[PDB]
């Protein structure tokens, strides 16, 4: 009932909303989204993660085809794949929980960007889950003043490459 | 030139697809853009990274303010602030090009997450222009073959 989608598309105005627009006529659910310029043979990279029942969550990628802006689509999760999100979190912690805060920092290799007396904010990089697994180790030994989280980035492994 | 928007909104779309189209019917450049979860199961967090167009990006940001599905939006480049990204990218790396890939990747701090005798996956966060500096350092050396880049998400400075 989840699926990550790959999607090579031209960088053009309008083109974003044009798969937007897809699924947004359907209901197609959208759990995340990142999309950036490659190294530009101007193009764009999408990945998207869409949550919902496996047979409309299949007509998608045939329609995906159909839009005159994207020139490949791959389903991440019919191959080996790796997925990674970034997040930024601000905390305010004293004492103890100041201690907690900078141990698990070291234990998920996160680093502090931003110090002050009362604060830090940490940058850490991992999958959806070692993420989550931060937060939970710390949500109830400091407190987390905001969060920023990019969303999944996907690519194949090995020479499975999508061009 | 360079605008981030930070915006939350009621998740799903209709409410993703009105936010984006007030830039598209515009005809307006967006370089990046990345939406995920919040606490909240009800709410999605979008970051929106522009080249304009200087006053119509103010246009498009009081027209935000006006939407339903939106509940606050902020400019980023009002810190006094700290804004990062993550790249994957697959590059081909033979001979030269894979001791050349692997000294690139410890000086800029990234890591490798997948090999295979001709292929390095690096992983390298930071700002955008330590990513855009990575590539540069090394597009000319060693073929990039494939690149997944996620769009800046930022927070102010405390
Ligand atoms: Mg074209
Ligand atoms: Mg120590
Ligand atoms: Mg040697
Ligand atoms: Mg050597
Ligand atoms: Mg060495
Ligand atoms: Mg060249």
């Amino acid at each position: 009932a989840r699926r990550i989608l790959s999607v090579l598309l031209e960088n053009e105005s309008g083109a974003l909303s044009r798969v937007i627009g897809l699924f947004s006529q359907r209901g197609y659910n959208i759990e995340s989204l990142t999309v950036a310029p490659t190294d530009d043979p101007t193009l764009s990279r999408m990945t998207i993660q869409t949550v919902g029942d496996e047979k409309v969550l299949e007509q998608i990628e045939k329609q995906l085809h159909k839009l005159v802006d994207v020139l490949r689509v791959s389903e991440l999760g019919q191959g080996a794949h790796v997925e990674r999100e970034i997040m930024l979190v601000k905390i305010q912690a004293s004492g103890y929980g100041r201690d907690e805060v900078k141990r698990n920092t070291e234990i998920f290799r996160g680093q502090i960007i931003d110090v002050t007396p009362s604060l830090y904010t940490v940058q850490l990089a991992g999958t959806s889950g070692k993420l989550d697994a931060f937060l939970a180790s710390i949500r109830d030994v400091a407190k987390i003043v905001e969060v920023a989280r990019s969303g999944v980035v996907g690519l194949s492994r090995g020479d499975k490459i999508m061009r």
